[PDB]
């Protein structure tokens, strides 16, 4: 059974990862979810991505001491949007070490977003450059290439059967890719695949705004973002 914490909600996924969900009322569409990941490794707790807000983000850490009762080490965040980076502050006001995608930390603040502390570079072939994420335990990062934004990356988790797709893979049942002006659709197809591609064992696939879904969610992302082309 899913459990609540003030306006969020987390359901286990394996003994070591939890989603946690939170919401934002945005006028226009009614209530819309974001999910992110927290990851127990060891005697440390690394979360995947804020919640809407600071006072959200608040709710995760307390939530995490509650439930874990360990101290979250490093936070990874995944795309400059308000989803995944709007809670950057409260994370810093307790001391966790932020790390994001440089051009995230570099879109930031026109986003209205605050920096994440320190910056992840990628090799040619889409593997974070080791230097940039030290003792990162089971996460491996993934930058798949331009495909829902030009920084979007992606987040494994190694041990275990699942991977983080983001903002990049949409649910199978998608009737709409839902790009915007700052979605690359000439390569989102590719993009996709190389996600794919990169973690061929994960039978579980996290996404940002829908439950947690098979491979089938890539192929279907893969096809509709073809249709673009």
């Amino acid at each position: 059974g899913d459990q609540r914490f003030g306006d969020l909600v987390f359901r286990q996924l394996a003994p070591n990862v939890w989603q946690h969900t939170s919401y934002l009322d945005m006028p226009g569409f009614g209530a819309v979810a974001s999910n992110g990941l927290i990851v127990r490794d060891g005697g440390r707790v690394l979360v995947v991505d804020t919640a809407w807000t600071d006072d959200q983000t608040a709710q995760i850490l307390n939530w995490i001491k509650q439930e874990i009762n360990l101290p979250v080490a490093l936070a990874v965040v995944t795309q400059a949007h308000q989803d995944k980076m709007g809670g950057m502050d409260a994370l810093h006001a307790a001391g966790i070490a932020t790390y994001a995608n440089a051009l995230s930390n570099q879109l930031a603040p026109q986003e209205g977003m605050v920096a994440a502390q320190h910056s992840l570079t990628f090799a040619a072939n889409g593997w974070v450059e080791p230097a940039t994420a030290p003792n990162f335990g089971p996460l491996k990062v993934f930058y798949p290439g331009p495909g829902h934004t030009s920084d979007n990356i992606t987040v494994g988790i190694d041990g275990t059967d699942i991977a983080f797709g983001g903002c990049l893979i949409k649910d199978s049942k998608a009737k709409s890719l839902g790009n915007l002006g700052d979605a690359d659709t000439e390569h989102y197809a590719a993009s996709a695949r190389a996600f794919g591609a990169a973690f061929p064992k994960a039978s579980m696939i996290v996404m940002s705004h829908s439950a947690p879904d098979s491979r089938a969610a890539i192929t279907h992302t893969a096809r509709m973002a073809d249709k673009l082309r």
